[PDB]
């Protein structure tokens, strides 16, 4: 019944993507002695109703909550998980499912990653960037003192299921912010993403239609792909260069998505100026993320600010900057070290 995605890693794990999978869960993890279900708040009922089907089972079930969104990849936070996990005695053959968007994943994923060294986590991703993106691919991560995105532990998950009812109640403004990561994955190396999109953008964003499904199912696939096949996997930081540092800016109250969609016409038009990306590809960057709803442009006075920003971060070497730009539609790149002055010209395009 429904499509599953491999992930050719070594040894290969199944995303799942169908509508009810609570079943599935179970039969996945009817044999564990005990599972812990960590998930955050609004998410209380679903979680409820995971560990009731677990213990019908005979699993000791446990539910876990964690506080929503950023809040909740906090170093406290895995801490209180870790003393949690000690307390129900979770043991190495035991198993956690996370149930949230991807903050929870992350979380869930770093403490499932590090406690005793490593236990089987299965990932219930709840909002399409968690579905498309944070729940895939094993990389999971926390927030620290040193900023975020820094500390962090590869650690692949035993399943991914993709659970389409839950997309009926998720919010349109979180929804278009997960399209961006969608149609980053199209131009790297999905066109046919971006095809889907282009003959009906809103229809898109309907969780009824056809078309969202099959748009889920091509960016996992897109991802799936490039993290089986060490800096390949550098491609999808297409549109976060400059889509980091504005999230920094904005002291991450903007969604991740809409800093992303910037990044992208920012990276399109770098290409572009370059001289190694068509005018009309460049220019569909803009088009489809604006016909999304998605931002295109950002405050034209910050260039200093974000260059002091990016500067900063983790793949910057020696004061290098190094930037995901494409050579053709899914002909993905890199420019490493731009002139300043293209810069602030690719910036002028993107904002004035
Ligand atoms: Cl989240
Ligand atoms: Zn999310
Ligand atoms: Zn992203």
């Amino acid at each position: 019944a429904p499509v599953t995605v491999q992930v050719a890693v070594d040894p290969p794990y199944p995303v799942v993507i169908g509508t009810g999978l609570l079943d599935e869960l179970e039969d996945l993890l009817a044999d564990r002695h005990k599972v812990a279900v960590v998930h955050q708040p609004g998410l209380a009922e679903t979680a409820e109703e995971i560990r009731k089907r677990l213990a019908g089972k005979g699993v000791d079930a446990h539910r876990i909550e964690i506080p929503d969104a950023e809040a909740g990849k906090d170093l406290p936070v895995v801490g209180f998980i870790w003393e949690v996990l000690g307390r129900i005695g979770i043991g190495r053959k035991d198993a956690l499912v996370s149930l949230g968007g991807g903050a929870a994943t992350d979380v869930a994923g770093f403490a499932a990653a590090t406690w005793l060294r490593g236990v089987s986590i299965v990932h219930l991703p709840t909002t399409l960037l968690g579905m498309v993106d944070a729940a895939v691919g094993g990389k999971t991560g926390i927030n620290t003192d040193a900023g975020k995105n820094l500390v962090g532990a590869f650690h692949q998950p035993l399943a991914v299921l993709v659970d389409l009812a839950t997309l009926q109640t998720l919010p349109r403004d979180e929804m278009i912010c997960g399209m961006a990561e969608v149609v980053k994955a199209g131009f790297i190396a999905d066109p046919v993403i971006l095809d889907l999109i282009e003959a009906d953008p809103q229809a898109a964003l309907d969780p009824a239609g056809d078309v969202l499904p099959e748009l889920i199912r091509r960016a996992i696939t897109v991802k799936a792909e490039v993290v089986a096949a060490s800096e390949l996997r550098e491609i999808l930081n297409y549109g976060h260069t400059l889509g980091h540092a504005i999230e920094r800016r904005e002291r991450y109250r903007w969604r991740h998505g809409a800093a992303v969609s910037v990044g992208l016409v920012f990276a399109a038009e770098l290409a572009r100026l370059a001289g190694r990306l068509d005018d009309a590809t460049a220019q569909r960057h803009r088009t489809i993320l604006s016909s999304l709803g998605l931002p295109v442009s950002y405050d034209p006075d910050a260039l200093p600010q974000l260059l002091e920003i990016m500067a900063g971060d983790k793949k910057t070497r020696a004061g290098v900057l190094r930037f995901v730009v494409l050579d053709g539609l899914a002909k993905p790149g890199r420019m490493v070290g731009p002139d300043p002055g293209l810069l602030v010209t690719a910036y002028a395009g993107v904002c004035a």
